[PDB]
């Protein structure tokens, strides 16, 4: 609405880069830009042209062509989100690890927020893949795309984004109780979270997979997935394998699912 966009300054670039370029810092750049189609596609066409993506970081304050997964969108107003985007090198990690880089990044943009929350309401974590949930709401979605040797890692995050605006199962930080989120803090957490744990995929870290389990909103609960082509498996996830991939349980049969929409049921 009109009065939230008084809860929307400006993200402070300047500040940003002085807070997270530098020594003890993996990221090499950093822009902030007012507008694009998509930040993911942004980056994967510098790497097209011969770039070095590597801990490069692109923000926009608006996007206006956003990409979900599998050929979906992303909705976006000016300034309600924190909209970015990562390169990532990976080719020096085995393909059937990449997977996992995809969790990491939700774990990371789950652990920048969830302390400003004052009571964490019921339902507060990850959906497989990598949907930070808060109150049944879809608070973020991660994308990831190839473009090697890169992964891009973009990341959708709703601060002060009203769902009337993008989709009537989304939240936002505003929509949660946090009544004057700051997206130059709040960016500034999540770019470390990440760092920190896109360190710990490049060197197999048993962490990352042991506090990926103990956020999963998924893990022990009855779910429909609905894969690609349109089919749906009903049954009870149990797991994660070292693939990233989701373990069901089919009446006694295992299921493996490498890629899908999770719902969660009664
Ligand atoms: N702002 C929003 N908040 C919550 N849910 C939203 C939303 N905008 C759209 N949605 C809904 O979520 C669906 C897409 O979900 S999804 O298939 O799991 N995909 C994702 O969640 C990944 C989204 C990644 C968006 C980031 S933002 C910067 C970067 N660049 C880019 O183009 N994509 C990534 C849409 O079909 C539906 F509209």
């Amino acid at each position: 609405v009109t009065d939230r966009d008084r809860l929307r300054p400006p993200l402070d670039e300047r500040s940003l880069r002085d807070q997270l370029i530098g020594a003890g810092s993996g990221w090499r750049q950093l822009d902030v830009v007012a507008q694009t189609g998509s930040t993911n596609a942004d980056l994967l066409a510098r790497a097209a042209s011969g770039a070095d993506i590597d801990g490069v970081v692109l923000i926009a304050e608006h996007q206006t062509a956003g990409r979900g997964r599998h050929g979906r969108g992303w909705a976006a107003t000016a300034r309600a989100q924190i909209i970015l985007s990562v390169g990532v090198r990976v080719v020096d990690v085995p393909v059937q690890a990449w997977g996992w880089l995809s969790l990491a990044a939700g774990l990371a943009v789950l652990d920048s927020v969830a302390p400003l929350i004052a009571v964490p309401p019921a339902e507060t974590g990850l959906k497989w893949p990598n949907d930070v949930l808060a109150r049944g709401g879809k608070l973020a979605g991660i994308l990831a795309e190839v473009a090697q040797p890169f992964v891009v890692l973009g990341v959708g995050l709703n601060v002060t984004q009203a769902p009337e605006e993008v989709d009537p199962d989304a939240t936002s930080l505003l929509d949660l109780g946090v009544a004057a989120p700051d997206r130059n803090r709040i960016a500034s957490r999540l770019l470390r979270e990440l760092e920190a744990r896109i360190i710990q995929w490049r060197n197999a870290n048993p962490q990352l997979a042991a506090d990926y389990r103990a956020r999963s909103l998924t893990i022990g609960s009855r779910v429909r997935v609905e894969l690609p082509g349109g089919q749906d498996v009903v049954g009870i996830a149990r797991d994660i394998d070292d693939q990233g991939r989701l373990c069901l349980d089919v009446g006694g049969r295992t299921v493996v699912v490498s890629a899908g929409d999770v719902v969660h049921l009664r």
